[PDB]
C-alpha cells in the first residue's frame, strides 16, 4: 500500500499549467507515459487520480463499488446538456426514466427502421464526391460531421439539416463547436471570475441560445412517425404514468445532436486516415466492400457481412477513441489494486487512450494500425477494450454508431479510390472530443453507378 | 364504521415515494385522489401524511378545537430562508402570535384605502407597458403579472422600488426565489439526500439564500434614511398582548415571508384569471361589459374597484379551479376518529387538496370542471367549507382582501383598455413550484385607445 506519483506542482496552481497546451488529452497521455498506471492530478479546488493500466481500471468497472462521475469537464457541458443522458448524475429523477424510455430506439429492429434513411445520406455524400471537378479535394473531418449530423437528425428527429447543401459548416454545429471548446478552455482558466473573460461569457450564452433555436425549431416541425423523437414525447414511466417533462426534452434533444454525430465523426475520419496510411489494409477492406456490396444501394443484412470493415472501424478507435475519458467516484471507502487507499467520494478518471495502448494486453505493437486483432473479438480480456464507456452508463448509441460507420464506409470503399496527396501529418484537434484537423484527400471515382 | 385507508403502490422501504417522482405533483395527487377518492394515505421514509379531498372529512379538518396547522415537509423546507416567519411558524410559537397581532392592523380596511394610490402605480406601469409595444409583439402574461404584484408588494409593504417593469429580464430577487422554491419542493421527491448529485443543489441553495437576505438589508437598510406601512408596524409597533416588538431575527424572516407569499399566488391568480376568459369569449365581453360600465374615470378609485362585482365573480371562479397556493397541512391536537371511520393518533397530518376540494361534485353540481363565473352571484348558497383557496381558521390568509383588491383593480384596467387575443391557442400548461402558475401562455392585446 505505497504512495501515488505525481507530476510537477506549480505553487498554488497545483498541476494546472501542465495541460495549458490546445491538446490537454495528449498533455495526459504524456505524463501517463512518464509516471505509468496511475498518477495524482491536482486543480485549484479539485483533486482526480488518472488510470492507465488495464489492472487499475478492471476493478473500477466494477459497479458494485464505482458510478458514474460528472468529471470537471462534464459539468460545464452541464451548462448546455442539462439532464439529458451523457451528462446526468446516475441517482437523479430523469436518468433512469429516460434511459428506459430511449432504450427501445436503439434496439436491433429499430436499426432496421433507420436504414433507409441511413442509406438517404450516404447517398448524398458519394454524389458530393462524385460531382467534384478533377482538381478540387475533400475535407475529410468536415465532410463526415456534414454526414453525421445529418443521419442523427433525419433517423432521431425526422429533420433535415441540409449539411450537403451548405459549403459552410452548419450553424449548429459552428456555435456547438464554440460552445465546446468554451468547455475545455474553463478547466484551464485559473480564476473564472476575472473580468478579462466577459467576452468568453457572453458568446458562450450566444451559442447555447443558437442550439435551443434549433432545438425549438424540430420540436415546432412535429406537435406520422416512430422515431426517436416520439418516444420522447410518448414514451410513460411505468412506475408514475407519465412521459418525459418538456425541459429534459429539449435536454434529450441537444445531447443526441452532440453526443451522436462528433463522436461518429471522428470515428470515420479515424478510419480513413489510418486507411489511406495502410495500403494493404485499405484494398483488403476494398475487396470485401466490393464483394458484399452487390446492389446499388446497400440492404440491412450486406451492413452486417462487412466484417473486415468492421474491424476496421474497432481498430480505429482503439488507437483513438473518439470520446477520450469518462469519469468515476468511489461510492464506499476502497482500497485500489491493494496499494491505493481511496476514501468515499474519492474521482478516478479512466485515459482510454492510455488504457488501449497498455502493452501487457496487446502485445508490444499497441501504436501500430493492426485490424487484424478484432479477427477474434472474443479473444481480449473484459475491460481492456473500453471506447463506449462502462456498464448501464455505457454508450446507448453503441450499435447505431456501429452501423451508421460500417455502411458508410463500405460505400466510400465501393465506389472510390483515395490518395493522400498532401502526405497528410496526423494532428488530433481536442474540442472535448477528438478529431483530425486539415485532414485532406482525393478521391478517383470507380466509376460505380447508384 | 371504522375501516382502513387507501394507499396506492409501494416501492418498498422506499413506501410511497416514487410515485411523486415528477415535476408536477400537486397535479398527479389530483390524479391519485381521482382514482383512489376522497382520502389517501402517503408514506414517505421519514414521513407520513393523509390527502383529503371532498368536502364532508375537510370541513371536519377545518375544526380549530380538533386540529391545528401543521408544517408539511415542504413547509420546513421553505423555513430553511423563512425561519420563523408568519407562514412558516406554528400557532403555539412565541413569534406566530406576536406577529400576528403587530401585522393585522397592515390589512384592515382602513389600510386597503391607503394603498390603492400604490396598487394604481403599479397597474398604470403595466397598462403603459402593453400600448407601447409594436403591432407584431406578443404578452408573456405570467412574467408580467409577476412584475406587476412584486412591485406592488414593494411599494406598498415596504415603500421600495424593485422597478421590475425597467427590466427585461426578471428581477435577480424573483430568480433566486423561484430556485430556492424549486428545490425546496424537489427535495420532497429525493431518495438518498446526500447523493454526489446534490451538490450544486445545496451550494445554489445557499447562494440563492444570500441573495434574499442580501435585498432584504438593501430594504431594512433603504428605511433608516427616509411612513406609515407594514414594515413601519415591523420596526416601531409592539404586540398588545404581550408588549414586545419583534425580534430584530424575526422582522428578516417577515419581509421575506411578505415578499414571497405576497406576490406569488396573485401573479398566478391573474394569469389564471386571464386565461379562461380568451377561453370563454362570452364571459370575457362581459366583464368588459362591467369594467367600461363602472371605470368611467382615468383611472379607478376606491369605491370603483368594490363596485366591479362580477369582475370580482371571474376571480373567484378563476382560483377554484386552480388555488395557485394548492394545499395546506393540518395535524391532530389529539387522539380523534375522522368522519367516524378513520381513527387518528395525536399528532398525525392531514394535508388539504384545495383543487380538488373545489371539484366536488356533491357541493358543485355536475359541471365543475366547467368555468362558470355565475356560481358566485349567490354569495350565500356555498355550503361552508366548499372553497378554501385562502386557507383556514386563525392560520387563513392575511392578505385575501389585499390580493383581491390588487387583482380585481389590475384585470379591471385590462378589460376596460384592451382587447385580448389567444393567437396561439394556447393550451394551458401549469407549472408547479410549490405554488401553481401558467407557465407559456401568450397572448396579443388590442388597445382600445382610451387615454389616462
Ligand atoms: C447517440 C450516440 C451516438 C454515440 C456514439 C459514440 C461513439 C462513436 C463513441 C462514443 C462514446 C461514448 N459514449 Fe456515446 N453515442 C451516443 C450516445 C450516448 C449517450 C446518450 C451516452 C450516455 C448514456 C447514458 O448514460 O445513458 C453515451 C455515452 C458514451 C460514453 C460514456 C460516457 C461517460 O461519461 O461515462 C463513451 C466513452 N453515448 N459514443
Ligand atoms: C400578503 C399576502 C397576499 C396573499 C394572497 C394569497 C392568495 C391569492 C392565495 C393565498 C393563499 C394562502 N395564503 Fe396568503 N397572502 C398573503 C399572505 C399570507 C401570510 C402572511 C399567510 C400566513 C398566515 C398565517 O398563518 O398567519 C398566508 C396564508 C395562506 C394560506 C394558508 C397557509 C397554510 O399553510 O395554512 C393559503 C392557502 N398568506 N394567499
Amino acid at each position: 500500500i505505497k504512495e501515488m506519483p505525481q507530476p510537477k506542482t506549480f505553487g498554488e496552481l497545483k498541476n494546472l499549467p501542465l495541460l495549458n497546451t490546445d491538446k490537454p488529452v495528449q498533455a495526459l497521455m504524456k505524463i501517463a507515459d512518464e509516471l505509468g498506471e496511475i498518477f495524482k492530478f491536482e486543480a485549484p479546488g479539485r483533486v482526480t487520480r488518472y488510470l492507465s493500466s488495464q489492472r487499475l481500471i478492471k476493478e473500477a468497472c466494477d459497479e458494485s463499488r464505482f458510478d458514474k462521475n460528472l468529471s470537471q469537464a462534464l459539468k460545464f457541458v452541464r451548462d448546455f446538456a442539462g439532464d439529458g443522458l451523457f451528462t446526468s448524475w446516475t441517482h437523479e429523477k430523469n436518468w433512469k426514466k429516460a434511459h428506459n424510455i430511449l432504450l427501445p430506439s436503439f434496439s436491433q429492429q429499430a436499426m432496421k427502421g433507420y436504414h433507409a434513411m441511413m442509406v438517404d445520406i450516404a447517398v448524398q455524400l458519394v454524389q458530393k464526391w462524385e460531382r467534384l471537378n478533377a482538381d478540387e479535394h475533400i475535407e475529410v473531418p468536415e465532410d463526415m460531421t456534414r454526414l453525421t449530423l445529418d443521419t442523427i437528425g433525419l433517423c432521431g428527429f425526422n429533420y433535415r439539416f441540409n449539411s450537403f447543401y451548405r459549403d459552410q459548416p452548419h450553424p449548429f454545429i459552428t456555435s456547438m463547436v464554440r460552445a465546446l471548446d468554451e468547455a475545455m478552455n474553463k478547466l484551464q482558466r485559473a480564476n473564472p471570475d476575472d473580468p478579462a473573460y466577459d467576452e468568453n461569457k457572453r458568446q458562450f450564452q450566444e451559442d447555447i441560445k443558437v442550439m435551443n433555436d434549433l432545438v425549438d425549431k424540430i420540436i415546432a416541425d412535429r406537435k406520422q412517425s416512430d422515431d426517436l423523437l416520439t418516444h420522447m414525447l410518448n414514451g410513460k414511466d411505468p412506475e408514475t404514468g407519465e412521459p418525459l417533462d418538456d425541459e429534459n426534452i429539449r435536454y434529450q434533444i441537444i445531447t443526441f445532436l452532440i453526443a451522436g454525430h462528433e463522436t461518429v465523426s471522428g470515428w470515420l475520419s479515424f478510419a480513413l486516415y489510418f486507411l489511406v496510411k495502410n495500403p494493404h489494409v485499405l484494398q483488403k477492406a476494398a475487396e470485401e466492400a466490393a464483394r458484399v456490396l452487390v446492389d446499388p444501394v446497400p440492404s440491412y443484412k450486406q451492413v452486417k457481412q462487412l466484417k473486415y470493415v468492421g474491424m476496421v472501424l474497432n481498430e480505429a478507435i482503439r488507437l483513438w477513441p473518439t470520446a477520450p475519458a469518462f469519469s468515476l467516484y468511489a461510492k464506499e471507502d476502497t482500497v485500489l489494486g491493494g496499494e491505493y487507499p481511496l476514501e468515499k467520494g474519492d474521482e478516478l478518471m479512466v485515459l482510454i487512450p492510455q488504457l488501449h495502448r497498455d502493452k501487457t494486453i496487446w502485445g508490444d505493437d499497441v501504436e501500430e494500425f493492426r485490424p487484424e486483432r478484432f479477427e477474434n473479438p472474443s479473444a481480449i480480456p473484459q475491460h481492456a477494450f473500453k471506447p463506449f464507456g462502462n456498464g448501464q452508463r455505457a454508450c446507448i448509441g453503441q450499435q447505431f454508431s456501429l452501423h451508421e460507420a460500417t455502411l458508410v464506409l463500405g460505400m466510400m470503399l465501393k465506389h472510390f479510390d483515395f490518395e493522400d496527396h498532401t502526405n497528410y501529418e496526423l494532428d488530433i484537434k481536442e474540442t472535448l472530443t477528438l478529431k483530425p484537423e486539415g485532414f485532406v484527400v482525393k478521391a478517383k471515382s470507380k466509376k460505380i453507378p447508384l
